[PDB]
C-alpha cells in the first residue's frame, strides 16, 4: 500500500529511462510523480539536496528507501513489480545481461553525450568532429551488440533498452545515425520508436530538449 | 563445474573493485585470472577487443555469460557465490541500496577520478584546483553516505565498499582525505586498510600506479 515516488524532470535522459521502464512494467499508477524542474532550479532546494547530495534527478524514494541513480531505479522496479512478467530479472544471468548493459549506459553513453549536451546548454562549447568522436565509439559498440543480440541484452526487449534509447534519443540531435553505419543500431531505434508508449514517455521530454537546444543555438 | 574467468590488470580501480570482492566473498580458488596488460597493450589484442568492444578491464567470462562491467561483474559474483553469507543481495531493498552505490562510483566518483589520472598518465594535463573540484564534491556526497550509515550502503559492509575504496586508494593520491573536512570518510577508509586481503587485493596494484605517476611526474 506504499507507493514509489519517483522526483523527475523528462528533458532528462536518466529520467526518461525510467519513465520508459514504467509504462513498460504497466505501473504508471503504483509509482506517483514529482516533478523537479531542472531549468527553475528545483533540484537545488535545500529538501531535495538533503534527499539527494549529488543534487540530481530521478530520485526514488520507498518507504524509507532513497535510490539516486535511474539504473538502480529501473532494477529495483522491476524486482518488485516485474518479477513473474515479460521484463522479469529472476533469473542470475539473465539479471547480469541486463545490469551490463544498464552499466554500459551509466558509464558510457551516458557520460560521453551529457559531456557534449550540457557544455552546449552551459555554453562551453559552440561541434568539431573531437566532440563527437567518443559517442560515435560508443555507437559502435552498440552495433555490435544489437549484431549478437536482437535488442541490447538479448533477443528479448528488457529494462536495459530504455536508458540507452533515451539517450539514443537525445544525442541523435547532434550525432544522428547513419543507417549505412550502424544499420542494426538504426533499425533498433526506429523500432523502439515504435513502442506504444514511447511518445507520452520519451519524445514529450526529446521534443522540450530540442526547443532548449534551438534557443541555446 | 565451471570457473568464472576474471581478465584483469590490477593498477585498474575498476579491477580491484574485483579482487577487493572476490577475496571477500572467499572465492579466490573458484575464479581464474587471466592477465590483460594495459600498458603493454593487451587489451587492444584482436581476441580481447571481440570479447569486449570497449577495450577495458575487468571482463568476467562465465560459460557464455560476458560482463564487460565491473559492478556488474561483482553483482553477479555476490548473486551466484555469496547468497548466504555475510554479502548477500536476496533482500530486494538491500540489494538496491547496494546497486545504488555502485552506481555511484561508476556514474560519479570513477568518472571524475579518472578523468583527472588518466590525463596524467597520457600527460594532457601536468593540478589546477579546477581539476580537483568534482573529486572534492564526490567525498562531499560519500561523507554523507557515512554520516547516515557506518559503511558506504548501509551499517554492514558490502560489496559496494569496494569499488569506492579502489578509487578512493587511486585519487587518493593527488586528491588526498582531510580528516578535519571528511572524517567519517577518512575514519571509513583507514578501516577499510585494515582488511585482512586489502594489501593483496589493492595494494599491490595502486603501488604499481603510483611508480606509473612519479615516473609521469
Ligand atoms: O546538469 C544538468 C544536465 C542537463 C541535461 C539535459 C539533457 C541531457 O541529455 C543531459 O545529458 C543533461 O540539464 C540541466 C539543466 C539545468 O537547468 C541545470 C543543470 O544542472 C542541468
Ligand atoms: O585507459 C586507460 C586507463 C588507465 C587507468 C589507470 C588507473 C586509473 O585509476 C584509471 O582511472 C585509469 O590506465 C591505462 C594504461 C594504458 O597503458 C592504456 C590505457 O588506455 C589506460
Ligand atoms: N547516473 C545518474 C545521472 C543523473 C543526472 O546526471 N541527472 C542530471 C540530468 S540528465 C541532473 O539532474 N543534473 C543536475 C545537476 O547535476 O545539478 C542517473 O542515471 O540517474
Ligand atoms: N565502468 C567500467 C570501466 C572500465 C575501465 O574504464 N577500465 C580501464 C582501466 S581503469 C581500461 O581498461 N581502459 C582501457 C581503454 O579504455 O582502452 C568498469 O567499471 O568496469
Ligand atoms: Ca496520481
Ligand atoms: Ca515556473
Ligand atoms: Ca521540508
Ligand atoms: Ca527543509
Ligand atoms: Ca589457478
Ligand atoms: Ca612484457
Ligand atoms: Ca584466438
Ligand atoms: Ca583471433
Amino acid at each position: 500500500m506504499s507507493k514509489p515516488v519517483l522526483y523527475y524532470d523528462d528533458i532528462s535522459p536518466p529520467v526518461r529511462g525510467v519513465l520508459l521502464t514504467v509504462a513498460a512494467l504497466g505501473i504508471k499508477d503504483q509509482v506517483e510523480l514529482k516533478l523537479v524542474r531542472l531549468f527553475e532550479r528545483e533540484h537545488l532546494l535545500e529538501d531535495f539536496v538533503k534527499l539527494n547530495p549529488l543534487h540530481a534527478v530521478p530520485v526514488l524514494k520507498h518507504d524509507d528507501l532513497v535510490l539516486t541513480d535511474s539504473h538502480a531505479i529501473i532494477m529495483y522496479l522491476c524486482d518488485i513489480f516485474g518479477q513473474d512478467g515479460d521484463f522479469s530479472l529472476k533469473d542470475p544471468k539473465q539479471r547480469a545481461r541486463v545490469h551490463n548493459r544498464l552499466c554500459f549506459n551509466n558509464a558510457v553513453l551516458f557520460q560521453r553525450e551529457s559531456i557534449v549536451m550540457r557544455g552546449l546548454i552551459n555554453r562551453s562549447i559552440v561541434l568539431e568532429d573531437h566532440h563527437l568522436k567518443p559517442v560515435q565509439e560508443a555507437y559502435d559498440c552498440l552495433e555490435v551488440y544489437l549484431t549478437n543480440s536482437k535488442f541490447v541484452a538479448c533477443d528479448q526487449l528488457t529494462v536495459a533498452d530504455f536508458p540507452i534509447v533515451a539517450c539514443m534519443s537525445t544525442v541523435g540531435m547532434v550525432c544522428p545515425l547513419s543507417t549505412s553505419r550502424w544499420p542494426k543500431t538504426a533499425a533498433w531505434f526506429e523500432t523502439m520508436k515504435q513502442l506504444p508508449y514511447y511518445q507520452q514517455a520519451n519524445q514529450v521530454g526529446v521534443d522540450k530538449l530540442k526547443e532548449r537546444l534551438h534557443a541555446v543555438m
